[PDB]
């Protein structure tokens, strides 16, 4: 029930998807290069403890009276489920410490898209920790407890709770529904594709950027879903939107869920047809996305959809170029674009000396 | 993954095991015929039947006539029940719709004000409310997601709170949950098989003076927020010290396991279990079955947090009421805001598939 922390890349990309998502994005408060990596150095200790189950520090409990405990506790006696730690430092990142020159080009800037409404505060971020799990609670705590370690150093921008499958009750071997009632993930990269991955997510040592050789780059996008809209349409309507009946999810014409779609067989500004990477040159993304529902609005709309987040060996092929093509997507008329940010995402921690961004500093 | 049953004398989600998630809804009546809200009422319990099944409302989520929208939104297709439930409930603003006003109980009061309440009366209130929990939030989201839909036009929606975790206990054989502060939240609540418990403490009776809110329960929220920075830099005894309990085992002070009798005068005068406990206000009895949230940041570099509060009781007056008025001193104080309020009356359970919700006021 837990997932190794260290290796060549880190965790958390190519591994199982875990059932909840808490997402945050920070922001740098020092300008003092030492004092960050050694928050870095910091923060790296207390992703070992916690991707294993323990208490940060000296633990949650048993201290001196007269001292805070180190870790907040409320992950006491829950299991490590399978918490995966993924950290990313956003272009904005590279205006301080003098690294101007060592931001890969693949971090491109997004340029804006048609439809964007981006909210500028829940956009952007200095850096961000993805954390998943099994369990909500194990998630959340590890960001609470990350925020406390770097308090002073670092400060939350925005954050961001997830969740996919239910696995306590859902078959692996069963695609997950997305909150639009579709089968979502059938046609994307798999963790078992060692060369699928070597070609479209990581960061090659001749792409240009040693330092993040093994890395990835990250997209994110939050993305709201006019569901009482998107409800009153017929079935043929949504069955006709992304171009698989809704019951099944078989491209349109075929039988079952993993037949190769057709896509002339599809209405030309059906989703699949424009996503499919034979649309775009090639380009095939590892989504990782995330459902979200956040309560209601001030209009008694729920307050719902996806955070669509997309890892890629080079932004500019690999995320730019699809959402480009989805300008005339019949999905527009349902979805809107309401927050976004981007991120370099580094190797993995080699060993238990390594630490996170070791390569950069 | 089983199913929980959904007929019986009383509604389910009470005195039932605590499920992992939560999504409350709180929901406004827009419209004055009552015949179309008694038939809204029928057709959500027809609806309910199916979703606590497993079943897609209606006539299933595909599959239909093409150039129709489907019954069923869809995204539960292929998940379990997840032990799912439906407890609805009455605000006290309904009765002055449809001539109900004669038949608003004594014991639905509105609370009094107490002081610390900084109460945002948009997420306050509701003619009526959909307490949806289960195991799978997707499950959760569907059910009310559906029968928001089935209502559209008789109903809107006045405001939501999804709970991620859990923070409370009915049964005390299995671990108790902690909640955001790190402490076990659940220890000495009243557990679905002390029966008698739950009659004295829980149900409504037909003496009790409403004939109609028999087998029913009366329902208090509060939406608390907690300081969490102010929290996390206090001292491992000052946060004992608040309590009562230690953060660890979840001990009274001195004794050396969680289920222990808790010893009160060994607690700090404004110790919070030692104010809460029913020795301290008459024998005031809760039935505690709160979530925690955390919705986003506050905009000031930290993480939104609390927890929403839910408590049942036979009657708001001799429950919630006094036990909250004992707290006005609780060392808890200095950590958390009610920033959020609603009662609501708890109809009985229906009987079987001929009964409906509220069958027995209307
Ligand atoms: C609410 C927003 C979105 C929804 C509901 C959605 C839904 C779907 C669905 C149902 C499928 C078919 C099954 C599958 O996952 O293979 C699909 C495929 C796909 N989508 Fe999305 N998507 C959304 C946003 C995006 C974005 C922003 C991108 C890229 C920038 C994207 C790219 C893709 C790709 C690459 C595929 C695989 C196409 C193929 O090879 O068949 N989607 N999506
Ligand atoms: C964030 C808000 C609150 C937190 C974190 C909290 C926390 C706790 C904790 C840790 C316990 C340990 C004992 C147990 O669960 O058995 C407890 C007990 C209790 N709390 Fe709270 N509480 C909160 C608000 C309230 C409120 C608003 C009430 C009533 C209006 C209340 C009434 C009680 C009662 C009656 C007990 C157990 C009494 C006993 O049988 O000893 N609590 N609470």
């Amino acid at each position: 029930s837990a997932v190794p922390f260290h290796g060549a890349h880190q965790a958390g990309i190519a591994t199982p998807v875990q059932d909840r998502l808490h997402f945050a994005a920070f922001d740098v408060t020092t300008e003092d290069r030492a004092a960050f990596v050694a928050l870095l150095k910091e923060w790296t200790a207390a992703a070992r403890r916690l991707t294993a189950g323990h208490a940060v520090g000296e633990g949650a409990y048993g201290g001196l009276p007269e001292a805070p405990p180190d870790d907040t506790g409320e992950a006491l006696g829950l299991k490590p489920s399978r918490l995966t730690l993924t950290i990313g430092f956003g272009p904005s990142l590279f205006t301080r410490f003098g690294l101007a020159d060592l931001r890969p080009e693949a971090l491109a800037d997004l340029p804006k898209f048609p439809g964007d409404n981006l909210d500028r505060a829940r956009s952007g971020g200095d850096l961000c920790v993805q954390a998943c799990a099994d369990d909500p609670q194990v998630a959340v705590h590890a960001i609470r407890n990350l925020a406390r370690i770097g308090f002073g150093k670092v400060v939350v921008r925005w954050s961001q709770l997830g969740f996919g499958k239910t696995s306590s009750t859902t078959p692996d071997k069963q695609t997950p529904r997305n909150l639009l009632g579709f089968k979502d993930g059938t046609r994307n990269i798999a963790g078992t594709e060692k060369d699928r991955l070597d070609r479209f997510v990581w960061a090659a040592e001749k792409d240009g950027t040693p330092w993040m050789t093994g890395g990835s780059y990250l997209v994110a996008r939050r993305i709201r879903m006019h569901i009482e809209t998107w409800d009153r349409a017929s079935l043929q309507e949504q069955e006709d939107v992304f171009g698989r009946d809704k019951g099944e999810g078989a491209p349109v014409g075929k039988a079952k869920e993993r037949d190769e779609p057709f896509l002339k067989a599809m209405k030309p500004d059906a989703h699949v047809r424009l996503a499919h990477p034979d649309s775009n040159g090639g380009a095939t993304l590892l989504r990782r996305g995330y459902s979200f529902t956040d309560g209601t609005d001030g209009l008694g709309r729920l307050d719902a959809g996806l955070f669509f987040l997309a890892y890629q060996r080079d932004i500019r092929t690999g995320f730019v170029p699809v959402q480009r093509n989805l300008a005339t997507d019949a999905l527009n008329e349902y979805i809107q674009h309401v927050g976004s940010a981007v991120f370099a995402v580094p190797p993995g921690v080699r060993d238990a000396d390594d630490w996170w961004g070791s390569t950069l500093f």
